[PDB]
């Protein structure tokens, strides 16, 4: 048993809810919250900015020190940092950004990072301002992630569309 509530079960291991991932993280305090990061860990908008804002910029301070030491991530890659006041850990995962011209085939590599964690709270990688088709991102998630993933979909209209089209 775990603490996630009101999710719709899609498969053996994938669950989904219409929820603000920030509000969800604050309530559940999951072991792992996934950030939809970029390779620079510059948390400007979307899930990265919202999460970072909820940490009072501590996520961005930590991230700047990580980049100063290690250099940028790879598209498709990840790193584990603090979850601050939101979670034990934050898994910063870089999905391809279609609005920057990155290869959508890297989305499967991005979701493979989730398999290193038994349970995660996550957004739909490469959806929203990342420019990929969220229906596609949900299908890659289901077909790639084998660990237990709780997907928060911010937009109510998108949530309804994802559920109604899910095979
Ligand atoms: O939750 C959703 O309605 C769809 O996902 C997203 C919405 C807006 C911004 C996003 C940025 C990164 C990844 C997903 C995002």
């Amino acid at each position: 048993v775990n603490s996630f509530s009101g999710y719709l079960k899609l498969t053996d291991n994938v669950y989904i809810k219409n929820a603000d991932i920030v509000e969800e993280a604050k309530k559940v305090k999951p072991t792992v919250v996934v950030n939809a990061a970029n390779v620079y860990l510059k948390h400007g908008g979307g899930v990265a900015g919202a999460l970072n804002k909820a940490t009072n910029n501590a996520m961005q301070v930590e991230s700047d020190d990580y980049i100063a030491t290690n250099g940028p991530l790879k598209v498709g890659g990840s790193c584990v940092l603090s979850g601050h006041n939101l979670a034990k850990h934050c898994l910063h995962v870089v999905g391809p950004n279609v609005n920057k011209g990155e290869d959508i085939q890297l989305l499967k590599s991005a979701y493979e990072n989730f398999n290193q964690h038994e349970v995660l709270l996550a957004p739909l990688l490469s959806a929203g301002i990342f420019g990929a088709d969220p229906i596609h991102s949900l299908r890659v998630c289901v077909d790639t992630v084998r660990t237990n993933v709780y997907l928060a979909v911010f937009d109510k209209n998108l949530y309804d569309k994802l559920v109604s089209s899910f095979l």
